[PDB]
């Protein structure tokens, strides 16, 4: 009856935080997003396509006042005329027109919307924005987002997240219909973004710190810091899209580096340039670590504890020495500082396996 320590370098946060790689989910700008070339006759065009819908965004008009969601001066950003009958559109008008398509009343509403929006006709289909407070889906006309030095005789204007936005879903003609199950919403309280470093969850040493007075602000710097697409290229999502806010330091601490686990930290917030600017999920997965390492155990004499040095059930990590309790942790987490770590945090935020252990690595 043997006990002892996997060689397997693995990460009980795989599935967590698949929705949380931004450029693998959205795959595009975020702050500006003109991810695909389109024609219309001849004519090459950049429109939006991005794959996740973003919380909060829209366009201020500079020196003006405006909405973007008012109809182009035949004004903002929406589409014109019409009858009123193509948008804006009431999610009712929008349950009404698609009725008898069973795959349609199948939808959410962001992707009724965003269905409806991206139908109308190249592969140019026109982005939309969906106010989830008045449930009106608003077509948009015009697809640019920015045009910013501004050198009134110029039309002037930028994409921004502030209160008055924050309803508001903008969404390109790619989003998934499945956005809520793999693209960001909510902002995850009582946690911080770190790197997984063989067993436990550790700090991002290279981040951008900011001061930022509420998370609403903080969500706001790194969505102006995020992904761009607007020509000075195709960022494809990579950007500085993530950001932890200290809600005790009042600080902001951006990075453009995907994370891979969370920090139970009871001062942190986290919240990413897609987020919503406001809602915040206090609800720390705590078991997560206890639940790898029960199911592993139960995989069989030899047993083979895992790489997992942190856990609510301070025992079970079966540690060299006395666990640390983390008095930060709302899950009262213990973890295990005394033991062998083949991986390390190198420059640009890289986790590499150890120069002990690569041949054996492979």
């Amino acid at each position: 009856p043997t006990v002892e320590r996997s060689t397997r370098m693995s990460n009980p946060w795989k599935a967590f935080m698949e929705k949380y790689d931004i450029e693998r989910t959205h795959s595009s700008g975020v702050r500006v997003d003109l991810g695909e070339d389109a024609e219309v006759e001849n004519a090459k065009y950049r429109i939006p396509a991005g794959r996740c819908p973003v919380f909060g965004k829209g366009i201020v008009i500079e020196n003006s006042d405006v909405s973007f969601l008012r109809p182009v001066a035949t004004g903002g950003f929406a589409f014109p005329n019409a009858n009123d009958h193509i948008s804006p559109m009431t999610l009712a008008n929008l349950k009404e027109r698609y009725k008898d398509n069973v795959e349609m009343m199948k939808l959410n509403d962001i992707a009724l919307c965003r269905t409806h929006a991206a139908s109308f006709v190249s592969n140019y289909r026109h982005p939309a924005v969906y106010d989830e407070k008045e449930k009106t889906c608003h077509m948009l006309y015009l697809s640019a987002q920015e045009n910013m030095y501004c050198s009134d005789a110029v039309f002037c204007f930028k994409p921004d997240k502030d209160e008055s936005f924050e309803n508001l879903v903008y969404l390109s003609k790619n989003v998934r219909n499945d956005w809520d199950k793999k693209c960001p919403r909510k902002n995850l309280g009582n946690a911080k973004f770190g790197l997984w470093v063989d067993g436990n969850c550790e700090e991002i040493p290279y981040v951008k710190e900011v001061e930022a007075e509420d998370l609403r602000e903080c969500n706001r710097i790194v969505f102006g810091a995020s992904a761009s697409d607007q020509p000075t290229f195709k960022s494809k999502g990579r950007g500085f899209n993530w950001a932890n806010f200290d809600s005790v330091k009042k600080k902001c601490y951006i990075f453009n580096t995907k994370p891979t686990c969370l920090i139970n930290d009871k001062n942190f917030i986290a919240t990413t340039a897609l987020s919503h600017p406001q809602e915040v999920d206090l609800e720390f997965p705590c078991s997560i670590y206890k639940d790898e390492i029960e199911r592993e155990i139960k995989k069989q004499e030899r047993i083979v504890l895992p790489r997992i040095f942190i856990s609510n059930d301070k025992e079970s990590i079966k540690c060299p020495c006395e666990p640390e309790r983390i008095s930060q942790s709302t899950c009262n987490f213990y973890v295990c500082n005394c033991v062998e770590k083949r991986a390390e945090i190198k420059e640009n935020n890289q986790v590499v396996i150890k120069e002990e252990f690569r041949d054996y690595y492979e």
